[PDB]
DNA sequence: CCCGAAAGTCCG
DNA sequence: CGGACTTTCGGG
């Protein structure tokens, strides 16, 4: 069976203003894990744009089709594509929908495409059925994916006063003995973010609980000018 | 415009 | 390690 006809569309549009001299570096900025067509995000978005007002979007009903369909191309303005056209069908996600999320942050992973989806479209699930976040977070833990380990840091980034600081924090204590760069980046990232919503708890946290030296110094990158550097 | 963020390189 | 910088993108 062929591929969506709104996939070949935006294929074809892709590839014929593709920019080999820009698509190396751009490969390289991800040490070379993808193929790229050497197109940049405004002009990407604007390619969609087009193959959108010529072809309408999708009825609904084929919406995990298309995203698939991308996912599977060589090229990785395809999955960043892809990431666009899930948020115009945003208001038809919700928990139903986490496997499938799932299956994307574990295939063509990188950090462009986890940080795009976690504390976005599962962010917002979770933030509307926190009952559910034992269902999948333990596991992702456990699993020998760093991407998913990933996703259990980084799905609460957004939450500022709805952050569940247990939570946060006994998901840190898992993961701080990571050797992977990913993930103590990711610590560092979350509790950053979170130290603008509530930089006491962040402080005591970090001056009272194991962390990677990545980990730490960039949770505190901005708080540290609050409480000062003891000699 | 600006700033802060993912990364990234380069250097000591 | 960790700081200084290159850099594209998102969000004021």
């Amino acid at each position: 069976v062929p591929m969506h006809p709104f996939v070949k569309a935006l294929q074809e549009h892709f590839t014929a203003h593709q920019n080999p001299e820009k698509a190396e570096p751009m490969a390289r900025y991800m040490k070379n894990h993808f193929l790229f067509l050497g197109i940049q995000t405004p002009e990407r978005r604007q390619l969609l744009k087009d193959i959108i007002q010529i072809h309408t979007l999708p009825d609904q009903k084929d919406f995990q089709i298309i995203i698939r369909e991308l996912w599977d191309l060589p090229e990785r303005e395809f999955q960043a594509a892809a990431l666009d056209i899930m948020q115009k069908y945003k208001k038809h996600i919700n928990e139903t929908h986490i496997p499938f999320l799932e299956e994307l942050i574990v295939t063509k992973s990188w950090w462009d495409s986890v940080d795009s989806i976690v504390p976005t479209f599962l962010g917002d699930i979770f933030l509307k059925h926190p009952e559910l976040i034992s269902a999948y977070i333990p596991k992702w833990i456990a699993s020998d994916n760093i991407w998913l380990q990933r996703a259990a840091i980084l799905f609460q980034l957004k939450y500022k006063q709805k952050m569940d600081e247990e939570l946060l924090f006994w998901i840190i204590g898992q993961l701080h003995s990571s050797k992977e760069f990913f993930i103590q980046k990711a610590i560092g990232w979350v509790l950053r973010e979170y130290a603008k919503t509530n930089p006491d708890v962040v402080w005591e946290y970090v001056q009272n609980n194991e962390l990677a030296p990545l980990s730490k110094r960039e949770a505190i990158k901005h708080i540290k000018q609050n409480y000062g550097i003891n000699n």
